[PDB]
């Protein structure tokens, strides 16, 4: 079997995906880019046996279509598996929505033709993606109109989902009933498509609620209404292919084929701005952002607090004078036994590990202070993310926010009410700054 490591060479760290981290990577001999997913098989459960995997991937890289993401390679060593496609650098569909000023029916229906066909064309291939959300369709180019692309077709089939909630933030607005109770097919694409349809025309979820399984209740009734201000502007076709595609029976519902031969589709393809939903759209994403920050930050601060003690323990014991000093080689064997002990980070060679090191120790010889910035670099980023996007979600420059705002942010991070209240009441009048609020996520994470 093929190495990974001796093809590709990590360049940076693109994101985090649903079944692990995505890496820009680059062709050692080509200088060709690629987007690596890296799924680690400890922390991701295989549904299906080996056999089954390996023949969806050689079908996978056989289709083509403009709006889905192209599968090139694929490969797999003792823990992890790799997912090699091609690299999109104009962000996902919402991000894109948010930045612009006017947004019609039109640009609406631009969107989901595209989504349609590529879902029209994998449903034809038996491919079913479950899992389709605004997170998994990425622009192709950095532009105000541009090219979808829809990522991680078929993947769902063949790996089990993770539990973190900060893996499921935003899942539960898009599944369709029928994939809840086990019996499903290609249509619950079709369903997810219909959300996210009724939240481009009006910014607000169909199934909502100030938790997880409150919104799973409502997806589960499949009850919803356009009883709100903003559906008045929309016309009667978009509502009747919302209605169409958000059917509870799945034989009844319209199929993905079908939805484009839609009145909404042939005729706003071949009108008035959705104001409204342009701000409701600002401030649903400002919220999942900040409700996965938080997740993340209190997550990086305990796998800091792990590193931290575990590579000042495998420090201690090369330190064989005991002064507390160590030599750059020394480091670099005792940043190796981490990863040798904890699996590959996605650090994906031996090369990447001594460039790393180099880094810290031009910053920063007593291993107590290389500890501190080695660590600091992991737990930053993370720090950054979440001022950024308090910051973003204090849309009128406050520098705070509402019991209420809070009580929001951590619904979707579905922290108990009782337990976040209280945490408040230990750091400090209805409303927190950033650093009150930084403190909570601490306290919410045992420190
Ligand atoms: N079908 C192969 C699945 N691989 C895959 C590829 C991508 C993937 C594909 C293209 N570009 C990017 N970059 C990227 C990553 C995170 C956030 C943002 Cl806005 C961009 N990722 C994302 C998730 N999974
Ligand atoms: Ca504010």
């Amino acid at each position: 079997t093929a190495i990974f490591s001796d093809r590709y060479k990590g360049q940076r760290v693109l994101g985090k995906g649903s079944f692990g981290e995505v890496i820009l990577c680059k062709d050692k001999i080509t200088g060709q880019e690629c987007a690596v997913k890296v799924i680690s098989k400890r922390q991701v459960k295989q549904k299906t046996d080996k056999e089954s995997l390996l023949r969806e991937v050689q079908l996978l890289k056989q289709l083509d279509h403009p709006n889905i993401m192209k599968l090139y390679e694929f490969f797999e060593d003792k823990g992890y598996f790799y997912l090699v496609g091609e690299v999109y650098t104009g962000g996902e569909l919402f991000d894109e929505i948010i930045s612009r000023k006017r947004f019609s029916e039109v640009d609406a229906a631009r969107i989901i033709r595209q989504v349609l066909s590529g879902i029209t064309y994998m449903h034809k291939n038996k491919i079913v993606h479950r899992d389709l959300k605004p997170e998994n369709l990425l622009l192709e180019s950095k532009s105000k109109d541009a090219n979808i692309r829809i990522i991680d077709f078929g993947l769902s089939t063949h790996f089990e989902a993770s539990k973190k909630m900060k893996d499921k933030i935003g899942t539960a607005y898009y599944i369709a009933p029928e994939v809840l109770h086990g019996t499903y097919d290609e249509k619950c694409d079709v369903w997810s498509t219909g959300v996210i349809l009724y939240i481009l025309l009006s910014g607000c979820p169909p199934f909502n609620g100030a938790n997880e399984y409150d919104i799973l209740k409502k997806v589960e009734k499949g009850k919803y209404t356009f009883e709100l201000p903003q559906w008045k502007k929309v016309s009667e076709s978009a509502k009747d292919l919302i209605r169409k595609m958000l059917t509870y029976v799945p034989s009844m519902r319209i199929s993905a084929r079908d939805a484009l031969d839609h009145e909404w589709i042939q005729t706003y393809t071949k009108v008035p701005s959705l104001d409204n939903a342009i701000l409701n759209i600002r401030q649903f994403q400002g919220t999942q952002k900040l409700a996965q920050a938080a997740l993340l930050y209190m997550g990086s601060k305990l796998t800091s607090q792990d590193e931290t003690k575990e590579l000042t323990a495998i420090f201690h014991k090369m330190d064989k004078n005991g002064d507390g000093q160590l030599d750059r080689a020394e480091l670099i064997e005792g940043y190796k036994e981490l990863m040798r002990m904890k699996g590959q980070d996605a650090m994906l060679d031996a090369s990447a590990v001594e460039h790393e090191v180099d880094q810290v120790l031009d910053a920063v010889i007593e291993y107590s202070e290389f500890v501190t910035v080695a660590m600091d670099r992991k737990t930053l980023l993370s720090r950054e993310r979440l001022e950024r996007a308090f910051r973003m979600f204090d849309s009128d420059n406050s520098g705070k926010i509402s019991s209420t705002e809070l009580a929001t942010i951590f619904g979707v991070s579905d922290v108990d009410s009782e337990t976040w209240k209280s945490v408040l009441s230990e750091v400090d009048d209805g409303e927190v700054d950033f650093d009150e609020f930084q403190q909570m996520l601490l306290k919410l994470c045992g420190n």
